[PDB]
């Protein structure tokens, strides 16, 4: 499993990953602040110098209830 970013049923899913949590975008924070803003990736290596978009990165399970839509439950 991983923690994903869409509340469709909880935080984490895709499992058969054992791998990492990868969630990237774009958008700082000020274009959809009631949606997501960010997509979902079930490890994929995180590189923090080539994109310029926003990527999360967490090797786990679930990461943290971060990326949240409406509150932080």
């Amino acid at each position: 499993t991983k923690c994903y970013v869409t509340p469709d049923a909880t935080s984490q899913t895709c499992p058969d990953g054992q791998d990492i949590c990868y969630t990237k975008t774009w958008c700082d924070g000020f274009c959809s602040s009631r949606g997501k803003r960010i997509d979902l990736g079930c490890a994929a290596t995180c590189p923090k110098v080539k994109p310029g978009v926003d990527i999360k990165c967490c090797s786990t399970d679930n990461c943290n209830p971060f990326p949240t839509w409406k509150r932080k439950h």
